[PDB]
């Protein structure tokens, strides 16, 4: 297939600008979603989740098309408790109801990211809503389960090679797991909604121990009270992604660097930008507004 991206029609950076801006007030305001944690973390896997089912040998999937707005990708089993992010920005969608819904999610976890503290993200508008028939079948999401190699090759249909996947990983500082969602249980660290190389320290500096959950499933635990999925944990067990991890468990500089480029990467994934398309932007904070 051929995605051209689409500008929605008279819109510039302050439109955009704009929708980010209510996103943000938005997040400040709902804060005690999860305990607390705010739907911050929620919204970057959503993100994330709406990109991931891109698949570089065909161009179906991908953030383009807004598919995630469709029953079959909704109700995927590995999109379990999204649902919560999707309700999250409707307002915002009704207010800003030019926007397409893969613009939308995108720039929701860009926000969030941004928000929390993270790197600025440089993003670009121009995602156009496709029908319900090009909505990708489930199974396109990977499974925590599983090994590096496994992890090696998955991202590989993404078109993302070692740095780029660890870069990603980070995005394990925030948030949890929930048993009823994906039959894992616990925080990943300890800030939770705040954006840092935590992660990396995590993984190098606890006491990691083996043990099944009540989902009967295996999963690290610390003695610190966080979690590690057995994909977060083998990349300490890989020496190219360990030498990685080190990297960024030393340079919180460098990863932000690295994971924002993979970032934007990962939500461009079949997108074809025209010649005359305006730059990518990059929105300013609340606090940068004073906001
Ligand atoms: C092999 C790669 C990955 C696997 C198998 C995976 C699996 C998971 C699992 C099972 C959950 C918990 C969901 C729940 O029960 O509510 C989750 C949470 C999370 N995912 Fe990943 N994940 C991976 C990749 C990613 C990446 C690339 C991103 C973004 C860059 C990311 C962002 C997060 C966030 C922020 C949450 C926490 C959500 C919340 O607090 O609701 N993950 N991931």
């Amino acid at each position: 297939l051929v995605h051209v991206a689409s500008v929605e029609k008279g819109r510039s950076y302050e439109d955009f600008q704009k929708v980010y801006n209510a996103i943000a007030l938005k997040l400040r305001e709902d804060d005690e979603y999860d305990n607390y944690i705010g739907y911050g973390p929620v919204l970057v896997r959503l993100a994330w989740h709406i990109s991931g089912t891109w698949d570089k040998h065909d161009n179906t999937g991908g953030s383009y098309g807004g598919t995630y707005r469709f029953k079959k990708e909704f109700n995927d089993p590995s999109n379990a408790g999204l649902q919560n992010g999707f309700k999250f920005l409707e307002p915002i969608h009704k207010e800003f109801p030019w926007i397409s819904s893969g613009d939308l999610f995108s720039l929701g976890g860009v926000t969030a990211v941004q928000e929390m503290q993270g790197p600025k993200i440089p993003w670009r508008c121009g995602r156009v809503d496709t029908p319900e028939d090009t909505t990708p079948d489930n199974g396109r999401l990977p499974d925590a389960d599983k090994d590096a190699g496994y992890v090696r090759t998955f991202f590989q249909r993404l078109n993302m090679n070692d740095r780029e996947v660890v870069a990603l990983m980070g995005a394990h500082a925030l948030g949890k797991t929930h048993l009823k969602n994906s039959g894992y249980e616990g925080p990943f660290g300890a800030a939770n909604n705040v954006f840092t190389n935590e992660f990396y320290l995590n993984l190098l500096n606890e006491d990691w121990k083996l043990e099944k959950n009540d989902a009967n499933n295996e999963q690290w635990d610390s003695k610190s009270g966080y979690m590690m999925l057995p994909t977060d944990y083998s990349l300490i067990q890989d020496p190219k992604y360990l030498s990685i991890v080190k990297e960024y468990a030393n340079d919180q500089d460098k990863f932000f660097k690295d994971f924002s480029k993979a970032f934007e990467k990962l939500l461009e994934n079949g997108i074809t930008f025209p010649k005359d398309a305006p730059s990518p932007f990059i929105f300013k904070t609340l606090e940068e507004q004073g906001l």
